[PDB]
């Protein structure tokens, strides 16, 4: 039925993002930071896009809900470091959290939605609005699963025209992402597979 392409996106999409918040940072390079999370362990996150460069400063407090691309060290020093790629942000909160609509159509037919998360923040990298939708295609409306099942897109549409977008056939090209988005601020979010 399938073939490498699907079966590696079937584990990279249906695993898991982390979620730390008030961390530090420890230094900001060239598409390149390292942080310290509230729980002592630092992490490399990396940026590839270019558009999308960091410029927090050793001291601000970020907030991460990045991937891990490779599991996780111990170093025989006592200090857990992680290698994730993108994600810090600022801690701006909404007062009272909301909930993004989203609306997963497979093949025509309106497929209804299953345990999709309560949103607090104001600007969400599109990395995780990226992994979110996916993981809770993955999930729940089985992509990536099925033959039956292989491809299709996804579509936020702001409240100003704006438009972003992604193919669920390829990893999320993420040497080319724009900055965090006020959430608050999305007219509508929409997925179609096959
Ligand atoms: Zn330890």
């Amino acid at each position: 039925s399938t073939n490498d392409n699907i079966k590696d996106l079937l584990d990279w999409y249906s695993s898991g993002s982390d979620t730390f918040t008030n961390s530090e940072v420890l230094d900001n390079s060239l598409g390149s930071m390292r942080i310290k999370n509230t729980d002592g362990s630092i992490s490399l996150i990396i940026f590839p896009s270019p558009y999308y460069s960091p410029a927090f400063t050793k001291g601000e407090k970020v907030d991460l809900n990045t991937k891990r691309t490779k599991k996780s060290q111990h170093t025989s020093e006592g200090t857990y470091i992680h290698f994730q790629i993108s994600g810090v942000t600022n801690t701006e909160k909404l007062p009272t959290p909301i909930e993004l609509p989203l609306k997963v159509k497979v093949h025509g037919k309106d497929s209804p939605l299953k345990y999709w998360p309560k949103f607090d923040k104001k600007q969400l990298a599109i990395s995780t609005l990226d992994f979110e939708i996916r993981h809770q295609l993955t999930q729940i409306h089985g992509l990536y699963r099925s033959s039956d099942k292989t491809g299709g897109y996804w579509k936020i549409t702001m409240n100003d025209g704006s438009t972003y977008q992604s193919d669920l056939s390829k990893k999320f090209e993420y040497n080319t992402e724009k900055p965090p988005i006020n959430i608050d601020e999305i007219k509508t979010i929409e997925a179609e597979i096959n």
